[PDB]
C-alpha cells in the first residue's frame, strides 16, 4: 500500500490550489452562484453513467459524457449549460484514479470550449430563476 | 458588482468537486505526498513570472509556463517533475479570472501529457528524499 498514483496526487493538488485561488477573488454574488451549483450538483444528470461507472475499477464509452456536454451546449439554454457543468462534476466524482484523469480533462475541455458568450448573463439568469422559484 | 464571471465560477466548482473526490480515495502515503507538494508549493519556482503576472489585470507570453514545464519534463529528474507541478500550481494562483482560464488549462495539459511512466516511482522517490533530508 506504499504505491503512489502520481497522476492522481498531482491532479488533486492542482485542482485544490486553483479552486481556492479563484474562490478568494469571487464576488458575493459569484459565491452565491457557486453554492447553487453545489446544490444542483446533487441531482444526478445521467443515472446511466452513474451505474456504468459504478462498474469497472472502453475509451469509446468514456466519450459519452463529452458527447452529451457538446449536445447540451450545441442554440442552447441556461438550464442545459448548468446541466452540462453538473454532469462534468459528477463524472469527476467517478473518474478519480490516474488512468481516468485523461478522460476527465478532455470532458472539462469540451465543456469550457463550447460555452456561449452569453454564459455570464445566462448564469446570472439561471441563479435568479432558481432563487425566485425556490425562494 | 452583480456581474458574474461564468467561466471562473464553473472552473472553481469543478476544481473543488474533483479535488475533494480524489482526496477521499487517497492512501495515507498519497496524502503525505499531497502535503509535501503544498509545502514545496510555497517556494516560488519562477519569480519572473510572478512579477510579470503581478502586472496586467500577450498570448505569446502566456506560453512561457507551458514551455518551461515541457523543458523540465523533456531525460528528466524527480526534482524537475515536482518543480513543473509547483510552477503550474503557482500560475493557477495568478490565472484566476475567466479569460486566463484558457491558458491555465493548456498549461496543466502540457504537464500531465508529458509526465514519465516513472512518475509514480519518482514521486515516491522524491517524497522519501525530502523526508530523509528534512526529517
Ligand atoms: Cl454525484
Ligand atoms: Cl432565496
Ligand atoms: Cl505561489
Ligand atoms: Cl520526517
Ligand atoms: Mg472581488
Ligand atoms: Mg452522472
Ligand atoms: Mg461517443
Ligand atoms: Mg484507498
Ligand atoms: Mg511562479
Ligand atoms: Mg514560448
Ligand atoms: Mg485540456
Ligand atoms: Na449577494
Ligand atoms: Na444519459
Ligand atoms: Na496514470
Ligand atoms: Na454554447
Ligand atoms: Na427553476
Ligand atoms: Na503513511
Ligand atoms: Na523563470
Ligand atoms: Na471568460
Ligand atoms: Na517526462
Ligand atoms: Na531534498
Amino acid at each position: 500500500r506504499d504505491d503512489i498514483d502520481a497522476s492522481a496526487v498531482m491532479a488533486a493538488y492542482l485542482a485544490r490550489e486553483y479552486a481556492e485561488a479563484v474562490e478568494e477573488q469571487l464576488t458575493p454574488r459569484e459565491r452565491d452562484a457557486l453554492e447553487a451549483l453545489r446544490v444542483s450538483g446533487e441531482e444526478v444528470r445521467s443515472p446511466l453513467l452513474q451505474e456504468l461507472s459504478n462498474a469497472g475499477e472502453n475509451p469509446e464509452n468514456s466519450h459519452i459524457p463529452a458527447a452529451l456536454v457538446s449536445a447540451l451546449l450545441e442554440p442552447t439554454s441556461p438550464g442545459r449549460m448548468v446541466t452540462a457543468v453538473e454532469l462534468c462534476a459528477q463524472m469527476g466524482r467517478l473518474w478519480t484514479r490516474g488512468r481516468q484523469l485523461v478522460d476527465f480533462m478532455r470532458l472539462v475541455y469540451v465543456l469550457l470550449d463550447r460555452l456561449p458568450p452569453t454564459a455570464d448573463e445566462d448564469l446570472g439568469a439561471w441563479l435568479q430563476a432558481v432563487a425566485r422559484v425556490h425562494g
